[PDB]
């Protein structure tokens, strides 16, 4: 104001157009939607090369005017408006760009998450092998993501750093990459978990079912490898003790190879449950892997839940520990032990064990006690033959010895004889009586010497 008419029209309406344009790219609303960033993109590019064409038509209407400030103050918004252009064209491209890549890296890590979500950790897969090693491909995989995702906010603070108009719009959009990143590391920490319980899981079994074979066919084996009649001859009885005090130290150390196994059932998890189709009487204990949260609904890792539905193979219904129902993913949740089918299999193992060592208790005093039947004959057959004549030719204790060994080898003989079954009272009595006999008929002897 103060100046020329035709020069207070030829500033104002410019002003006022240069100014229309300011409220036009203020007036634009930032967004993460790639679809409004692309045309606002076009939007401003249709704005910016039009002030730009705009510096010869002011440069043709700065030629006519003269008043002093008028000129000035044309320079100074136009030279204002299209510094902010330029910086309104550059804070666009740099969104876009910053969305652009966190979008697609968002997908990656959901893509990564989806895979072990509908991944299936039941006793039907036993591929523990092939999954372990395609793991840890992955985990290779995701150390690389890490750095490239590491850059990719050290480029995105830089922007909140230079007060981008839209700082914390793209904070918030970095804000849900690092919640799924968390995500994909809270399974892979569970996933470490299934690989070693499963692992056990197999090598249990695998190892259980061959030693249940194993002391089932042996039971049998050793029956037929030592057989107990009455009529073996003394030597080869010596010599399959020999060989049955072999076979304990054996069986001594199952004791040590079923004692770890009765150890090992009480930690093996629970796979069949994790099955939609498996029925129970029992409710189904799970254990929480890791944090799991969804609005207001939380799980803590170790948290003990309550099983209510499974049909879905990613998603189950869970409950508790505040008796709160919700929806878990498959993945962060085991089975803890006590496994019935592993306890059941330890218990029976170790009846079969003790089956055997029964067996060979049976075995061993059968044949110490047909042992000491045949060194009680041998001194029978001494004393039978024992005349007057005949003793007057040994010392007086080569004979005063023989009925020692006879009272010491009967002793043995009832000892043995107490829980075996090679001597029915026939023998008992028939034994009882050729010792009683020839007992009477050393003492006949006896007092015959003087």
């Amino acid at each position: 104001s103060g100046w020329d008419e035709f020069t207070k029209h030829v500033t104002s309406e410019c002003l006022g157009w240069m100014r229309q344009q300011r409220a036009e790219m203020d007036m634009v609303a930032w967004g993460v939607d790639l679809a409004s960033v692309e045309q606002h993109i076009n939007s401003h590019r249709g704005i910016h090369n039009s002030i730009g064409d705009y510096r010869w038509q002011l440069d043709k209407i700065k030629a006519d005017l003269r008043e002093k400030s008028a000129i000035y103050q044309l320079e100074e918004e136009y030279e204002n408006l299209l510094k902010a252009s330029f910086e309104r064209m550059d804070h666009l491209r740099q969104l876009q760009n910053i969305i652009q890549a966190t979008s697609r890296e968002i997908m990656w890590i959901n893509d990564c998450e989806e895979e072990e979500l509908l991944y299936d950790w039941s006793d039907k897969n036993t591929n523990i092998a092939q999954k372990q090693e395609a793991f840890s491909i992955r985990m290779s995989q995701l150390e690389v993501k890490e750095k490239e995702l590491n850059k990719l906010k050290q480029e995105s603070d830089q922007l909140v750093l230079n007060q981008h108009p839209a700082s914390d719009k793209i904070e918030a959009y970095m804000d849900t990459l690092q919640t799924q990143w968390s995500w994909i590391l809270q399974i892979t920490k569970c996933i470490d978990v299934h690989l070693k319980e499963n692992a056990a899981y197999f090598q249990f079994f695998e190892e259980a079912q061959s030693t249940e074979a194993y002391l089932k066919g042996l039971q049998d084996s050793i029956r037929k490898k030592y057989p107990c009649d009455k009529n073996m001859p003394l030597q080869h009885l010596l010599e399959q003790i020999k060989e049955l005090e072999k076979e304990r130290e054996k069986i001594l150390e199952y004791k040590r190879q079923v004692q770890n196994l009765v150890n090992k059932s009480k930690k093996i998890v629970q796979l069949k449950p994790r099955n939609p189709d498996y029925r129970s009487n029992k409710p189904i204990i799970l254990r929480a892997l890791c944090d799991y949260k969804q609005d207001q609904k939380i799980v803590h890792k170790g948290d003990e839940c309550i099983l209510k539905d499974n049909n879905e193979r990613s998603k189950w219904y869970v409950t508790g520990p505040g008796g709160v129902d919700m929806l878990v993913p498959s993945v962060g949740l085991i089975i803890p032990p006590p496994n019935p089918l592993a306890v059941d299999l330890s218990c029976k193992i170790e009846q079969y064990y003790e089956a055997i060592l029964a067996l060979w208790n049976q075995l061993y005093i059968n044949m110490k006690s047909l042992v000491s039947w045949h060194y009680c004959m041998i001194d029978i057959e001494k004393i039978r033959a024992m005349t007057i004549a005949k003793l007057k030719t040994m010392r007086q204790e080569d004979y005063m010895k023989t009925i020692a060994d006879l009272e010491l080898h009967y002793q043995e003989f009832i000892r043995n004889s107490q829980g075996s079954e090679m001597f029915g009272d026939d023998d008992k009595r028939k034994i009882q009586s050729q010792f009683t006999d020839a007992q009477k008929h050393y003492q006949t002897l006896v007092i015959q010497l003087p």
